[PDB]
């Protein structure tokens, strides 16, 4: 209920910082989040590859 970017994966989020890999859907933080802007979403399940580059979990390798 948030698609107001333009690339999959890289979605609208109001807390963005840290994110999930495809070993870790939430990682650690002490932190808090990043001001509201595009990008990663691992409550959905999209995790980063090793590139940077966000992308669905089904997305991995074997």
């Amino acid at each position: 209920e948030a698609e107001k970017c333009t690339k999959p994966n890289e979605q609208w989020t109001k807390c963005g910082g840290c994110e999930g890999t495809c070993a870790q859907k939430i990682v650690p933080c002490t932190r808090e989040c990043k001001p509201p802007r595009c990008e990663c979403i691992a409550s959905a399940g999209f995790v980063r590859d090793a590139q940077g580059n966000c992308i669905k979990f089904e997305d991995c390798p074997k």
